[PDB]
């Protein structure tokens, strides 16, 4: 084999901020979301676990996009970059020619997260 | 065919590390495996005492992450000796793995990454 | 066979450690940057973006510095560019270097990794 290293992200979002775009725009806040991103969102109850969602995801999709690179991907539309967690927790982004590695931390105040993609080089 | 096992990272709010210590220093310091509590026990400084904590913390959440084994194994973080190199570099040994790690703090946060990369042979 | 990976580096900064820094000490300034990204932050006219370039590169001279380990580089001699899209870049004899940067309004951040150079 031949792995190699594509590209390397990492964001951190202040939850506060999200809070604060949230509560003003919600709709316009939302529009990150894919269907499926979308529907987890709408069974949420709580405007903490909402707002950390979304701080998440915002950090998340940013990651991914700065890895990815090239104008295709610093480009790519936030609703069209599907996060979900596995089985196990892990968390998951599928791009096709890519394995992509993410991980997510999130405290009180803020949210981080980092994605590795990795290549066959041929 | 990847090269990359899995990557963790994990941010720690120190005051909380402090709160949590205050309230039940017997139970934080269980997440220490033998090896961590004779380094632990020889600091003199509180400030250090929780920076040593909340690092310990944030390295062995990250390394949990990064396995990615979810609650299908069950892994101690007492059973997870994070180290120096010789010149203080951060590291933890995990069989059949090449395992990176790296850790920064503040006044506020400690934070930790972990890669686990497959070894060649 | 795979790549390897030589190292990794992750740092953390406090924005306002840096604003004491470059209003109690700003030739400290030249110690840090290198030439091509003093050239950059003479050019700022927003002093919050102008401290906010500094935090990061800061954090990421920190990451690189971890990432390659001591088995030696001065700071002002990491320079970190960017690319025609944004991206930073760090080019070092050797080495692949992979960096990512992110503020908020109270922190920044940057990561390394170092991967060997073979094709
Ligand atoms: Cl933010
Ligand atoms: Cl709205
Ligand atoms: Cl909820
Ligand atoms: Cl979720
Ligand atoms: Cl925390
Ligand atoms: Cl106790
Ligand atoms: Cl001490
Ligand atoms: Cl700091
Ligand atoms: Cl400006
Ligand atoms: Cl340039
Ligand atoms: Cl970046
Ligand atoms: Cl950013
Ligand atoms: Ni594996």
């Amino acid at each position: 084999s031949n792995a190699m290293i594509h590209g390397i992200g990492v964001d951190l979002i202040e939850i506060d901020r999200i809070q604060a775009l949230y509560s003003k725009q919600p709709k316009l806040v939302e529009r990150i979301l894919t269907k499926n991103e979308q529907h987890k969102f709408n069974n949420f109850t709580h405007e903490q676990r909402k707002i950390e969602f979304l701080a998440g995801r915002f950090a998340t999709k940013e990651a991914f996009s700065k890895a990815l690179g090239t104008g295709l991907g610093k480009h790519v539309a936030f609703n069209d970059i599907d996060c979900y967690n596995d089985e196990l927790g892990k968390p998951k982004i599928d791009y096709e020619g890519f394995i992509v590695h993410v991980s997510i931390s999130h405290t009180e105040h803020y949210a981080m997260s980092q994605v590795v993609l990795e290549k066959s080089a041929f």
